[PDB]
């Protein structure tokens, strides 16, 4: 083992991400220490949904990602079972309580409208809203509607950034852009 993209990972992400992030994986059948894109990515991922989650009121959303998958699935029977809405196929990642949607973000590498198009014919469960977040500082919502205030997001695409250029600085961006 002993990737560079592995200790960058971890001195780039707070320790808790890192840690949802090595159990998740792993869950999985994966291992950080291999397969350390992914690894990148899932933290990456993770660190959007909960600044995502932060930019609501304080009662706004409920976080799926980041559990266990099935006490993920829990609270999302809790949320079907109690506001009405439809069962999703896959797991989401938010729900947003102000707007009654269950809610899918994305974080990738490509043009948002590709990988936008993908994840709404893997989702093709209407309902659930889609979000997608690049590198590049662009995103995608469904309906263009973009959930939070624009402020918030603008962080998140912020940060997405600063993640590039750190990878570049340390020559793993191309090897991590050329890997989803
Ligand atoms: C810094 C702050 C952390 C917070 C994320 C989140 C942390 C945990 C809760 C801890 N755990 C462990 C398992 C059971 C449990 O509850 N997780 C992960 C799953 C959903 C969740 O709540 N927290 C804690 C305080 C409120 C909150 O949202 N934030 C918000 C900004 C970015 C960030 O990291
Ligand atoms: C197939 O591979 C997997 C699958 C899982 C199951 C749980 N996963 C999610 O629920 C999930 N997964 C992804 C994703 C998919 C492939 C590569 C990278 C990611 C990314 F971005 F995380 F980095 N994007 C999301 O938005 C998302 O909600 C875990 C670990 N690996
Ligand atoms: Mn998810
Ligand atoms: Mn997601």
């Amino acid at each position: 083992r002993g990737s560079h993209m592995e200790d960058f990972v971890r001195q780039c992400f707070n320790p808790m991400i890192v840690e949802l992030a090595e159990k998740a994986m792993k869950e999985y059948g994966e291992d950080p220490k291999i397969e350390t894109n992914k690894f990148a990515a899932t933290c990456t991922h993770l660190e959007v949904c909960f600044m995502y989650s932060d930019g609501g009121s304080k009662h706004r959303f409920e976080i799926i990602e980041g559990r266990d998958r099935i006490m993920a699935w829990t609270v999302v029977n809790s949320i079907c079972n109690t506001t009405g809405v439809e069962k999703p196929k896959f797991l989401p990642d938010l729900y947003d309580y102000k707007e009654n949607r269950f809610i899918e973000i994305g974080v990738t590498r490509r043009e948002v409208h590709i990988y936008y198009l993908e994840k709404a014919n893997k989702i093709k469960s209407e309902k659930t809203h889609i979000h997608i977040f690049s590198f590049t500082g662009e995103e995608m919502a469904t309906k263009a509607d973009y959930t939070l205030d624009e402020e918030s997001r603008a962080r998140i695409k912020t940060r997405l950034f600063t993640i590039r250029q750190e990878m570049a600085s340390r020559s793993l961006w191309d090897s991590f852009r050329q890997s989803e």
